[PDB]
């Protein structure tokens, strides 16, 4: 394990690492990076690296832009490809302002304050995320398509052509980068796949979500395919979620487990669910962040469009797996892989902590098929829906005292101005569906 | 003029009419028809015509569907094409249930009740509509396209090729059916046109908007072109409205005119504007009936997306033109040519009548550019906007007691259930624009 | 008969095609030949009675009962080809259930509101591929049989039969029309009413020919099977 800069510099000389790539994200989830020649790396440890902070917060506003990244040698990781030139590695850091205080617009910093709030109450958060993607073909120019690589279904042994070898090479690359995958499997849609990661501390796991996406996309490109994390690239088949499994720990023990209760779940696991239900509508804009996210959040598929919890029903917005003991987890099913994982995990934590502190009851479970009910019956059960498009998500989050305080004003207001712009652009587009339905009709 | 059924039977014999077409609309505005041989017509006058009422009200419920159409001779009008087979006419009438009561679900009936309501207070309503449309090319299979016939602009003398003759032939066909056109011109967008109806009695004018649509379409089709009444066929240029000029009359005098006021407008005109503004939000789903309607109701073009009234400003939702005396009129600018004119004018008449009854002051005019203002300025001014998409317009109508009582429950619920279905179909569609924005990004 | 070739020849000579297929296109409506019928005696409409609550005569109900009794047994004649049973599937204008009604427009037998000398019974299941001499004769015999033997039609069905369960309709005793040609053939081969109405020569010829048409179609491997199974198996 690397802990000091001497470890990393020793590892760079020994493994012949020639390139050191930084790894962060902007407010909106986009993965960002610049390349450091391993010759510069010793000065970067000693003095940090000046960079333009508009890489994170965008250019919209006159605000301080001269940020410094301090490298965390414990986050140093060698990437699973070997150019002729020598090896490449990624590394992360903490972003500071020129005055020496931390930049509060860095999404990773927002996760750290959420982590700090939990440790104040004695807990830490573990997450094991389940990531879905499509494996599509490239066209003749090497550019992405939505063309299928198989027609398999849920848990099929598919593909069995050369796409079989490409899928295996993706799993191998992540495994031998130290990810420790639990399992992977073909998902419901044709060409759709899932990878289950091991449970780790939320910070370590969010860092790995960012690495995962560009590692997979690059490996696929170099074998002649494309890996897509679009929430819904195709109509009439399943969309792709990023199911987020979580538990709290204290004193070495799973806070959610209670051997003595009838269901073996503690009262604080119920309060954590109640606080998630109380606030999830207020940050669907964060877990489901693009226009297409709301083409997956429609009835008919895996995706959960109603607010409820359950143990017996596999489909609810929040589900409780049968697992007990230290593997007791809660599973929130609405996020998709477009979400900025630092922000998604941060708000998930704050909501559950607020539930625990304020003793928020989650109500009774919903063990029935909600989509089979009628809107009268769902009203009788107090079953609200998630926001149905990006705009309704924008308006819910814009009013949320909980989201503004958990994110800070900078991130909260940049996120909303950027998303509102995205919505105003889309809501004016005249789509071919409209010409097909209307052109001959009117 | 056609006054008696003997007038129509003589004209049929004298002018060699071999087919009579019925003309009506369904709940949602689609134009409906069946053909009657001239040999069957005298029997048709004597006993009415039985037909299936699913043509108006649809199939979705088990409800009485054997209807009787009683032919109104005074609506007999010969169509402006002469097949070698012989002449063709259209005719309208009144729909009855098998017990002998009028069918309340026919939109034209809905209009006739509104006309009765105003006559109970002394008034009858004139309308002069201004119909915008595009003229497009046909592809090789004679299929509609959105391909342009000119690149002209506002009031240009355009087109000047073979399409100049088609445009003149459209004006000629309507005028010599007896429409009495006032003026036609090229409108702002490429290939866009407008024809200004004669200010006339609302019932007969609504009959004319239906005739106008298929006469124009059929004339253009037979010349190799396509006439499009889509609100917004093309992103980035003007959409097509149906602005609706209207006035009330009592005892043959225009009650919107008062020579002894500074504006030379009576107070009842102001109460009528006041009623229209009070309810326009609640029936935007009727004036703006399809998903495409809300691609036109966006800022930047001729379309009014803000609730206000003005004399000066051409931007207003309600504009009062300079004309005074007998041609004093109020112009409502939001409707598009896909609406059902029977319902759209009826609701307009009922909203304004409710203003005169309740003496609803319209507030102050708005003489500024509303698009140039900030939200707090519009908020300070109390300037509200129209529904931003069809779903919002559905939700607004569904809550409106005023629209329900004016339309009648059968029409009210049928209309909303069908628009709710169209929206649910649209909202799930993954559009090409989403693949362009996200496929390579995510 | 005249109509079909007249319409076809007119359309061909204008550059178009007039098609009388039951179901030329999946996922839209098919084409039927609804057959409205009146019976007359002494100059008067047998089905009209000014004194009954619905103004239908008793023989009208007996006529309906006869049609309901036998219709399953000559679906093979009113719905003659393999493609006919792609129209007789739920979801469209086609009536796939055996029932009568005045209120529901989609019942197998419908009574329009018209009374008087124009009182009529609409039998909705036939399609334009049927021999109309054979269809109209079988409808006439069946109605006549209902009147001679006083066959009650039972209760009308005023609700949506599709929106009921398989048990719900069995609770109502509502039967289906045959699901395919082979099934319609087997219903007709065992019918004495159909055999006597057509005569033995017609009965046997018709059945042997349709049995050959089905034996051909059932062995075809359709492109839908490749799309569903080639990758799968």
């Amino acid at each position: 394990k690397c802990t000091t800069k001497e470890d990393v510099l020793e590892a760079v000389k020994e493994r012949d690492v020639k390139f050191i790539r930084t790894q962060f994200t902007d407010t909106l989830g986009i993965i960002k990076s610049w390349a450091i020649p391993a010759e510069q790396l010793e000065e970067a440890f000693e003095n940090g690296v000046m960079f333009d902070g508009s890489s994170i917060q965008g250019f919209t506003r006159i605000e301080e832009s001269d940020m410094k990244l301090a490298l965390d040698p414990s986050t140093f990781r060698i990437l699973p490809w070997r150019p002729a030139t020598g090896a490449v590695a990624r590394i992360l850091g903490d972003v500071y302002l020129p005055d020496g205080n931390p930049f509060k617009g860095d999404p990773r910093y927002v996760l750290k304050t959420a982590i700090k709030e939990a440790e104040k109450m004695g807990f830490s958060m573990n997450v094991g995320p389940e990531l879905e993607f499509f494996l599509f073909k490239l066209d003749a120019n090497g550019n992405p398509t939505t063309e299928l690589t198989d027609q398999g279904g849920y848990f099929d042994f598919a593909p069995l052509d050369r796409a079989q070898d490409v899928r295996r090479d993706i799993d191998y690359a992540l495994e031998h980068m130290g990810f420790q995958i639990e399992a992977s499997h073909h998902e419901v849609a044709p060409s759709q796949h899932e990878i289950d990661f091991r449970f780790g501390d939320v910070l370590c796991t969010a860092d790995n979500v960012v690495t995962f996406k560009y590692v997979v996309k690059s490996i696929a490109y170099h074998k002649g395919y494309y890996a897509s994390f679009m929430p819904k690239p195709l109509f009439g088949v399943n969309g792709s979620g990023m199911h987020s499994n979580q538990s709290l720990f204290k004193d070495g023990k799973n806070v959610f487990y209670d051997p003595d209760t009838p269901t073996k779940l503690s009262q604080d696991a119920m309060y954590y669910i109640g606080g998630l239900l109380k606030h999830i509508r207020e940050f669907t804009a964060v877990t489901n962040p693009v226009v297409n996210s709301y083409k997956r959040l429609v009835p008919g598929y895996e995706a959960p469009v109603y607010i409820s919890w359950s143990a017996q029903n596999r489909s609810s917005l929040i589900r409780i797996p049968a697992t007990r003991g230290n593997g007791t987890r809660i599973e929130l099913r609405c996020p998709d892989p477009a979400c900025n994982p630092y922000l998604a995990f941060a708000l998930m934590l704050r909501a559950g902590l607020e539930g625990i502190k304020n003793k928020i009851d989650p109500g009774e479970p919903t063990n029935v098929n909600i989509f089979h009910l009628s809107d009268k019956e769902r009203e009788e059960r107090g079953i609200r829906s998630l926001p149905a498009d990006l705009k309704e998500a924008i308006d819910e989050m814009k009013g949320s005292k909980f989201v503004k305080e958990a994110l800070g004003e900078h991130v909260f207001s940049h996120y909303l101005c950027a998303k509102e712009m995205e919505w105003d652009e889309y809501k004016a587009v005249v789509h071919p569906w409209e010409l097909s339905r209307y052109l001959s009709m009117l």
